């Protein structure tokens, strides 16, 4: 189905790998997953070069190809010359969430009414590789991309798994599920880290900041249950219309995903329609 390149196509088509900044004249939009991004063409679509092990480049293929849904990227092609290893899908414009939430090189910050539909697109991709039997093992908002009309898409399935237990434990620390951090291989982990990513949302703040308290977001569900502190207090103050209602029904699905126990968290179906119900 993918088109396979030659790293001289892709060498040429990013500058030769201009590893620099936008702004300044080079091509190198991010880093993330086991790799970099830079911005490359094909015709006429923009590509996305993931330039960056094997197994983790080897199975983003093998889940690729069988999940594809609107709110999932989309793989274009990729490269496989030697040790040198490319990537190549459909360039998302608005790049990721968490970029839009911090309103990374001037971009404007995300009104609340986009902010529901980016929840929503993003619970309808974890809902397909749910459905799928995959579980991502990565949710997080660097992790949730933003295409032309700022649709949510769930990338990264390098990390990706189709109750079960592992030695070598992999993910984002600040998104992580306990019993993740403990090995176990759930797809009520993934509920979890996207109970993150809807604080994340609500709050524009990052997931973990040395320089605040408290450090975890996650932990602001603690301060507001033992009633020092409100979501209204912590409501993104760079919007202009959200209104108390759905903030509070977000807040609790946000809730609701951050169980600890992770057979009291609703499943991905719950999670999609308390999100609509939202609207
Ligand atoms: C403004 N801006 C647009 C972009 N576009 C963009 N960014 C991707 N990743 C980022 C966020 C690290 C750079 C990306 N990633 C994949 C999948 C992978 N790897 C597929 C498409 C992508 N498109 C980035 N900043």
């Amino acid at each position: 189905r993918f088109h396979s390149f030659s790293f001289y196509e892709l060498k040429n088509v990013t500058n030769n790998f201009d590893e620099r900044p936008i702004s300044v004249g080079g091509n190198k939009m991010g880093e993330g997953g086991f790799g970099v991004v830079y911005k490359g063409y094909v015709n006429n679509t923009t590509v996305a070069v993931k330039k960056l092990l094997k197994q983790q480049f080897d199975q983003e293929i093998k889940v690729m190809a069988k999940c594809q849904h609107e709110n999932l990227v989309e793989l274009l092609g990729f490269s496989s010359d030697g040790d040198d290893l490319c990537l190549v899908y459909v360039y998302m414009p608005n790049g990721s969430l968490l970029d839009r939430l911090s309103c990374l090189d001037g971009t404007p910050p995300l009104s609340w009414h986009m902010r529901c539909k980016i929840a929503q697109g993003a619970a309808n991709g974890i809902n397909f590789l749910h459905e799928n039997h995959h579980i991502h093992r990565d949710i997080k908002s660097a992790n949730i991309l933003l295409d032309e009309a700022f649709t949510a898409k769930i990338s990264d399935f390098g990390l990706a798994r189709a109750t079960v237990m592992t030695s070598r434990i992999v993910g984002t620390t600040a998104y992580m599920a306990p019993e993740a951090l403990r090995g176990e291989i759930t797809p009520k982990s993934d509920i979890y880290s996207f109970g993150v990513v809807l604080l994340e949302i609500i709050t524009g703040l990052p997931a973990v900041d040395e320089h605040r308290e408290p450090q975890l977001l996650l932990d602001i569900k603690e301060e507001i249950e033992d009633e020092e502190k409100t979501i209204e207090d912590y409501i993104d103050k760079k919007m202009n219309d959200a209104d108390s209602t759905s903030v509070e029904a977000m807040y609790s699905v946000a809730s609701q995903c951050l169980h600890e126990k992770k057979n009291k968290r609703p499943d991905i179906k719950k999670v999609q329609q308390l999100l609509q119900e939202m609207t």
